[PDB]
């Protein structure tokens, strides 16, 4: 009888960045059927099986026959977390970020492009209203990647803080994605915290999304673990040290933390290098309810909007000469569908609180 | 010796859409015995097993000889949890609609068929009730399919709120059933709780089924930590982002929460772009007095219910194309057996407090 | 078919201290491409990867095609866990030490040779303010090393007592990293703690980072359970028995204890030999903000800053005769760099509160 | 090729008594070199290695190449817990202690033979302080080896009082060595009690270790769980009755309990048939600082020095009849180095607080 | 090569009712040497070691060389708790009883045999000791066994009630051994307890020894969950119906409750056929102080007491038939070292507080 080639499963799962073994399974396995006949593969929507098809076909029939299809699929998923314990230690953070630029404008590609659905202009649209957020967002996003990609401990933390429905939220979210980091939650207990904070290894960035202070219930605000919890992460952090973590030992990754108006001690608040106020700008609210597809289509949360958002107002110089050939090609799309003038106009619309297009 | 093809036997649960490794080995060892002289062929009530006993009936003769039984299954039921992730990133939520309304609707084929035994007239008496529950429940119905399918943050999430046997649980229950998702406990402490949020990984919706306040002991309702819990669970009912889920990483389902009156916290109460209020109306308990065959048959939380309710008041059109033909013949179906002169006269027996049927 | 060499890879986890399965697994897989058209190998800038190419390159294809791999990687990592437990029992403290200073001098090597991008004069200027924070700081790393050597009982432990930024966590740190020990927590509770004692087996040194006490909230110090812990801990830290360690029978590691002024018991004080009193020097910091290249680059918290120290300060025959080449080739490497003239400039720098490096 | 035979790593195991998994791997490791060109061999410092390598040699290289090294050690440690069990049952508890006085022995030929390091008129000088520290000592002593062996109920428990450095800790913890035993923490609450006290299974003897009551901090002592855990563990202590054990079922085994000056319940003093009171001499204490050496090397804990009180003191007919050509040698060994007359001299030493040792 | 008898290895497991997988690794090792030249068989005293060594010889020797040590053992144990599970509902309690009785004969055929080394006279002197503790005690042990084999409910359960020191422990240990049932603990909280009572899966009997109740600590007496918990435990005492342990589905085991002079609640003392009220004889403790040895040799507490007071008192027809021929020859055996006359001298030494045996 024939035999499955457990490498070429795993090139597939290195070729995709596959960490879910059961979505390992069912993704070879749609490959069994013939190219020729595939449907999936005429709608060319899906590249993670469009892209691969042809180079597993005989693979995955031979995997359709096997007994041990989980166990094939167990070690493609290690082969997955080695190479990233790999990187981890040998790649340079820039070298990192440049890979997950990479995921985004591959997925920027493929939604933007002949079979994708997403619309350009909508996002575009979402990059005006986050540029009216805060001044100089542009800097504001450029100076956050560069303090993440550096890492200098005791500024490499930024503390988020605002009420609700402020832009903090979106914008931590937004970043996260960018960089392609974790979000966690400090608001257990000491006990459940490490293992938490576990979320943590071989992480870019996290973010501790929504810390909680307490007394501050007089406010509308709920009572949590979240700003002690923090207070204690000292080490963590300021990242001066590698700290031992459980679910590895290593310096914990930079990142943000969210916050509503809670008081934040005088040792926690010496861990933030910045602290941007997220305050409700009327007008910003207005527009958003004006502008429906945003919300909708979940635009403003993404990293794509914010790498848009960074191709259309940085020189090619600004970024990595890994990718300068893509920069290039996305400035000559945005060119097509965009000028200066007219992105100009629709933050004009955002600060009338109008529907940002026209 | 001869050797059992895994393949098949993982056909059959994909087929059958089996999770269970205990029913597949009982389903597939009752397909080792000869179709030819097959009681539970000759009955043909079981399609689980009369569609698939002649294609599986020589490779159950090896199965029934393994010594690797439960192995074999593990494999199928993986491979059905495989297909399931593979969806749950790749099949639109218009194509997994689909793919419910036919599983109510295979199940309808044959509980309304020549072998089945569930007598059409009632369940149509039922949809006549639940027609005269709420205002426009045709619309209302389609309202929360759509609202399910678009899956739009802050506006994904509908709070059904009552006293006990006023409709709303039996909603949500038909709800739930029609669109197939899972029912979810809060009433617990934080602790268990993430655990319990796990039963909304790969779900395409999610019911919090009984949601408990506190201080509303005084009123003969029973304190709980409910509606704190889902308070702190923004992130999860807005599906603005991806949560972390744990038993994955995805925008927790949209859904329903059910609850007695309770006072909703301003911040939970912003999280429902609906809000439905279950009051008991005489009539309605007289006439399901009247009328036992509905709860004796548990008529009213079906979604077979809700799908005839749907099929009886909707054009082809207000459906997917891949049903059509389906809904077509369901419709001629219908009116062999009711009229809209006699389902207006089944509604008008219900405002009677009387028998639904005459 | 061709059969992997366990053994090899086994080789090549010892031969790199390897105690990471997954690490294991990614590092053997990136020698399966040829050194001869290898980037890694040209860059020459990973020894763990470039030392080892051409001895595992035709294994490592072997190990590419084999269903085996996390098994074959669990027995190596196993093998460095064996090694390791022979070398607690039969290797002498002062041949560990050796075994210690040969890593960091590895380290040293690479990162101040030719494909290294540490600057050693940076590392001097550290050197300095380092020798500027306590008076005969080289006597004072020189005792601590020959104390953890001995590890004689009841004066095996030094307490680091100061507030916040006044040198005793990077100390500590720096100590820690020099002799290659770990750290630990005991602020938790007396339930979870003995798996926390745990991370002493088969360790050099240990450091109890940042102990807390109570009562002291009245001084903006947080309360823990620490210095009660510790106080019950006298069968660890003194060091005259064997204690049961949890995750082994050993004498408890020797090391450091780190606090915050808070008051220490009568009990607890006379486990202790000595007791460093850490004070905030204002020269220090504004001479460390005007030296950011330090903070930037983790120089002070770090054991080859330390080495360093003791190789500028010490005679060769201060240290192990197995080392004697190394420290006199360092010798030399730093006379080409730094005289004992612009040294002592470099501390005049430091109590000027002025830019160490002109 | 070639294969491993497990039965003789199982030799090894059994001949050195090994426990552990992992020294087991790296002990059998280290055999694969050549004995005619091994260092370890030339040193001869470490008998599990020295008086093993030849007959492990060839075996050894075999092993060097399984696959199985933790497999095959599991079992080796398994007979070593199996010849455990066999021995607790069969073996006369006389026949026990003759083991591990022979255990002490090969260590003491050793330490104090032609590779080791240890001086015996150190050790001498340490049995002079022991022998000051209680009247009659040498019968002290002797009482208990025979309290253990004949192990009758209710006369079976000895209770160390005393304050901190009076020598209750150094003589319980001697006399565990001697007698080859474990310690045990009662400190804790009932809950986590059970497995602790799993920790007495297939054991010569058992100590509490320093077991704290209530009440009395008011005098500078800890509150604990000890006294009342102890107090209700009277079929433990009695040894009556076989006990269920969990981590078996079996007479707990005899030994001693160590507090501080605590009040005894009048049930839990029933259970001791000796209660020795320890007193702060200050003649004791002065003289040890006069003899460091005593402490740095771990001398007065140890077993082998009472071994070497009782070789002194004992005619051969007070030693098992198995070990009288090794007692009897010891004796040589000892009237080579010290005469009755310069013994006293050391205990005079003594009581003038001055160094043993002169 | 050979092949180990599994069968065979199962078979000595089955021979000496081995519930201990490490103890049958070690004692089926100990048949790998030539029984011609084993000590151990010339010395004539490890039954389960000398009537085997010849059977299980060249087995052995196949065992010692096979790498499947534990898995052969794990299935010999497992077969003994399959002839446990079997016989637990096929057997008859008397046939269990019977079955016990032969445990504690071929015990006594060895200890007081050729080889054996304890003295009958000494086990008589404890007979009538007991026999001393109560009127008509051998009617007394008599009616607690008949009671255990009928296993009636409400009437299967005795409480031994009386202070420390009072005969009630060692007469409950005794009848236990006398029976060969299992101890448990009452006095930890309900959630420890359902385990707890697992420990009672097919037993023939049960002692909750030293049940404690609440607020007798006025008393001396220590507070416990006992009483209260034994007190829900109603089906479980009474055995009316099958109870569901875990650690199987079952009537619980009858037995004895032990307990210090507490309050029983109504409820708890309707569970109770009889209740025998141990009181502290001062003739009985002052006789014992004078026989030493019963302590020391653990003969009062030993069901081979209370087996030789029943071959002492009741004819042979009080005996199943299966064992009357060893119980003529031990009634020969007694008649030869004891006298009716003699018999009562030794009672009579008993009331005088005096030696039993002159
Ligand atoms: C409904 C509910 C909420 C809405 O606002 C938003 N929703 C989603 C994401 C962001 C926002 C807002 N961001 C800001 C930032 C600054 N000033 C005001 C706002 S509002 C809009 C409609
Ligand atoms: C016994 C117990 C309960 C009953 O009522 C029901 N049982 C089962 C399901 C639903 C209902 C009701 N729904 C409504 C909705 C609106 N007004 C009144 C009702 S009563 C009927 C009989
Ligand atoms: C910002 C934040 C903190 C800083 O100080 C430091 N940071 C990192 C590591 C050490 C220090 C200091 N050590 C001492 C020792 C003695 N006197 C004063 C100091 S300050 C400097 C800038
Ligand atoms: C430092 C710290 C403690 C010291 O004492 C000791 N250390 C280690 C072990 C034992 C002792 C002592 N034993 C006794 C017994 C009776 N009277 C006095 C003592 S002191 C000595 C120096
Ligand atoms: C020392 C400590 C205790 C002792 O008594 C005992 N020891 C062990 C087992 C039983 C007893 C006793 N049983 C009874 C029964 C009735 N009256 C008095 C007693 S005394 C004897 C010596
Ligand atoms: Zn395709
Ligand atoms: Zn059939
Ligand atoms: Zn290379
Ligand atoms: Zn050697
Ligand atoms: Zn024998």
């Amino acid at each position: 009888t024939k035999q499955v080639s457990w490498k070429l499963v795993t090139q597939y799962a290195l070729d995709t960045k596959c960490e879910d073994v059961f979505l390992l399974m069912g993704m070879y396995l749609n490959f069994q059927e013939a190219p020729a006949a595939c449907a999936a593969c005429a709608a060319a929507d899906q590249p993670n099986h469009f892209n691969h098809h042809e180079k597993h076909y005989y693979n995955a029939q031979i995997f359709a026959d096997s007994k041990n299809q989980k166990s094939i699929c167990q070690q493609a998923v290690d082969t997955v977390a080695a190479k990233q314990r790999v990187d981890s230690l040998h790649m340079t953070r820039e070298e990192m970020l440049v890979e997950r630029f990479n995921f985004l404008l591959d997925k920027m590609d493929l939604i933007f492009g002949a079979h994708g659905n997403a619309v350009l202009e909508q996002y575009m649209a979402g990059v005006a209203w986050i540029h009216c957020l805060l001044p100089q967002m542009d800097t504001v996003i450029y100076e956050f990647l560069k303090c993440i990609v550096l890492n200098i401990p005791k500024k490499r933390y930024w503390l988020f803080k605002g009420p609700i429905d402020s832009g903090k939220t979106t914008l931590a979210a937004a970043l996260l994605d960018l960089c392609g980091g974790k979000s966690l939650n400090v608001n257990m207990p000491l006990e459940r915290l490490n293992f938490e904070l576990g979320v943590g290894i071989d992480q870019f960035m996290v973010v501790f999304e929504d810390v909680k202070g307490t007394g501050a219930e007089s406010r509308d605000l709920p009572s949590g673990h979240g700003i002690s919890n923090l207070d204690c992460l000292r080490d963590y952090l300021d990242g001066s040290v590698k700290v031992n973590l459980e679910r590895r030992t290593q310096v914990f990754p930079p990142g943000i933390v969210t916050m509503n108006e809670y008081s934040v001690p005088r040792t926690l608040q010496a861990r933030f290098v910045r602290q941007i106020d997220f305050r409700p700008k009327a007008y910003l609210r207005k527009s958003l309810s004006c502008s429906e597809y945003l919300l909708e289509k979940r635009i403003l949360q993404s990293g794509m909007t914010l790498l848009l958002l960074l191709i259309w107002f940085r020189p090619v110089a600004d970024f990595a000469a890994a990718i300068h050939e893509r920069i290039v090609q996305w400035k000559e799309r945005l060119d097509l569908e965009i000028s200066m003038y007219t992105f100009s106009t629709m933050k004009a619309n955002v600060g009338m609180g109008a529907p940002i297009l026209d």
